[PDB]
């Protein structure tokens, strides 16, 4: 219409400090409040909020401001941020590893932090693939007796055995050991040809699960591996369970329970399988499960730490068919114990095209949380125009056009006379300067 | 292996009553625990466990024991029972309907239920699906870049607004405009759906869209809720392919909150308190979903004590409507916002209407009824005479039961039906409850 219509969507579209769109942002804050003398670690409080309009990942890391720069703990580290949902409050671990203590002024008071969402797309995985198995003349003594009745979509199995139980001890388990056994049926009405997924409904003990299962076409029998998960394993088992078609393009090793817990539409959430306390004197933990995941190229899988303030979990890239291993090392200066079957973090899965490897790097890795570090580099790296994301602690990059739009929200009190917008890529990338971040001490948990 | 496995082997896949398994469960209690007034209500803790290894629809519903039963109210009447999960305890509502009052072994103390679990499989729906036009003025100008894997389109506008009053809503009323933008390189025969990504007002949201196909544009129609509409709206969007078998007729948002993998949460739009003078209230949305009969749709209803929630099929294309009748000895109030219940979606073949009667049906939650009746157009199939519809027990959620050991009475006996599909726990004894505070 008129000019003055002009001017008002123009200044929707760019936005201001308590409203703003774009694909990256970055803050550039100065620390006060209080001190941070050298070897603490005390809570940052960026003053900025999140929003997206679907449930994504929502990561708030370092700054690298060059593609040259190492990803080396720097003298003010802020540890990465991780949540998954669709609004964060950005607040983030502040370590002084650096030499000299932090003054309300001087040239060390300005960090700075690029915040991006990732999209959560649908999906699919088998929990309980169908694999091949490897045996000849003599097969299993098809020891299990099953009755198959074929439903409108799926083929139900009930099933009962009286199964060979032997203890496994493993000190990676709360419990110290687990029972396993395993059998084989005969495949029967079930066409082992178009059937690739198992899923089980109903057991008549309640600590008695499927943990893998195989197939042999040949010999026209299911193997199944049972896991028990108390001090008597029971004599005999009943289980009801169905045989369908899922043509899922990633595919768990093993039945992800009891220590990956699935996640809506994508991913899976890591429990921890073992307590532990990490000291100054037992400063690190290796978490590991004896499961892996297979995309065959399809999917990238990434694990999303918890936010524990104090300690710092390898973060990035899983690599498929090797055992999910992550590094807890403690970054605070006080003990922090991590319970049983409490979270550790998300494992979450990337379509192929989404992150591409550096050029100039092997593959791709996983980093502490504390190394996560994101930059803006332009497409001119793809040698050794346009500006990406790039995350140099996974040796990936990403496009602009692929992330989810944040919206962006600075509170008032974070603003100084100084403060000012910045605006690159037709607004794709926002920089708002010269805010002020307030530190806050480690709670008590 | 020996005979001794035999037995053993055998004794695990019957269970006890303290782990079986079923399709379809039967308790026979008898109400005990003190008294119920003739016209009265308290709560009736049926003592058992219902578990499943999936999500999925638990049901517990009054027995019909005869095909040729009505779902009329009867003396003793049990409110049903829907929870959406892995678990539930069965704790319903008995009525006292009749002339009488229900004292310590009066005379037939003896109700009926039957347990069972539907299931909920991955159906999705499009929020906001480009639907075809029906007839220019090309108001917003759209800026429309191709990402990797769909149609981003950044639009500004100043709309022209109107406000349209709703007494339907919490609020009375609520802003809407509309305007179009040029299609440009998007494809209108492959696209079919919007998602909003980002917008310049926190109460301003895309409500539904049009296409026409001549013209090459695409018709957006907002909504604001708040007193005062922005005079210029950013919007950032994307434009898709779905291929959805189930459309919504408008955005779900904000009386629909969209469930992981199947269904939505109905959200009451207006406050209200049902009491004695006024002891009903319909609650209606502005919204209806198109399957094209690929899917049947359901309502379950929350459980909320001394009040019966209209459950069950709703039709395509007709604006969900439930109505909210007072059943209990108190007045209830149901604030803005708070659930009402929960719609979910079934494939054609699961739900079979029941041959002779016209269509399916919802019934208030004080008639839900179900019933085990052979295949009269064989084996026991689940009929849902209040819906008029019934289910193949194949198709059912596999049941883990669980009756407390309290329950348990030395002549409590169990049975078996359907080669172990359906169980009966028979003379379990259930406590009465008074009911909770407002």
């Amino acid at each position: 219409s008129s000019e003055a219509a002009a001017i008002s969507e123009a200044e929707a579209a760019s936005g201001s400090f308590g409203r703003l769109h774009c694909q990256v942002l970055r803050l550039i804050t100065n620390v006060e409040g209080g001190s941070l003398e050298a070897g603490r670690l005390r809570l940052l409080d960026l003053r900025t909020n999140i929003e997206v309009s679907r449930p994504s990942v929502l990561c708030c890391f370092q700054e690298n401001k060059s593609p040259h720069d190492t990803v080396d703990l720097t003298d003010l580290n802020i540890k990465g941020r991780c949540v998954v949902g669709e609004q964060d409050r950005l607040l983030v671990d502040l370590n002084n590893f650096g030499p000299r203590r932090l003054t309300p002024g001087s040239e060390n008071n300005t960090v700075s932090v690029l915040a991006f969402a990732l999209p959560l797309d649908r999906v699919p995985v088998s929990g309980l693939h169908l694999f091949q198995s490897q045996r000849e003349e003599n097969r299993p003594r098809m020891e299990a007796r099953a009755i198959i009745r074929r439903t409108a979509h799926h083929w139900a199995v009930r099933l009962t055995v009286t199964p060979n139980w032997r203890r496994r001890t493993d000190s990676s388990l709360e419990a110290g050991q687990i029972f396993v056994s395993q059998f084989a049926f005969r495949a029967g009405a079930i066409p082992l040809t178009l059937v690739d997924a198992l899923e089980q409904l109903a057991c008549s003990d309640p600590n008695t699960y499927i943990h893998k299962t195989e197939t042999d076409e040949r010999g026209q029998w299911i193997m199944l591996f049972l896991h028990h998960d108390s001090p008597h394993p029971p004599t005999s088992v009943f289980l009801h369970f169905s045989v369908y078609t899922h043509r899922a393009e990633v595919v768990a090793r093993h039945n992800p329970y009891p220590h990956l817990r699935r996640l809506p539409d994508n991913g899976f959430q890591l429990l921890i399988p073992k307590s532990f306390t990490l000291t100054r004197i037992h400063p690190e933990y290796i978490v590991q499960i004896q499961n892996a995941f297979e995309t065959n190229q399809t999917h990238d899988t990434i694990f999303f730490p918890e936010n524990i303030p104090g300690v710092s979990i390898e973060a990035g890239p899983l690599p498929d068919r090797v055992r999910i291993t992550l590094r807890v090392t403690l970054t605070g200066d006080q003990a922090v114990h991590l319970e049983h079957r409490q979270p550790l973090g998300r494992i979450h899965f990337f379509r192929r095209g989404f992150w591409t490897l550096t050029p100039g790097k092997p593959d791709k890795i996983k980093r502490p949380q504390v190394q996560l570090r994101a930059g803006l580099f332009p497409r001119s790296n793809v040698m050794r125009g346009a500006l990406t994301l790039v995350i140099p602690s996974w040796h990936v990059f990403a496009s602009l056009d692929d992330l989810v739009p944040l919206t962006v929200s600075v509170q008032h009190a974070a603003l100084r006379p100084t403060s000012y917008l910045r605006s690159d890529m037709d607004g794709d990338v926002r920089t708002a300067a010269d805010i002020s971040s307030t530190l806050r001490s480690v709670p008590a948990p």
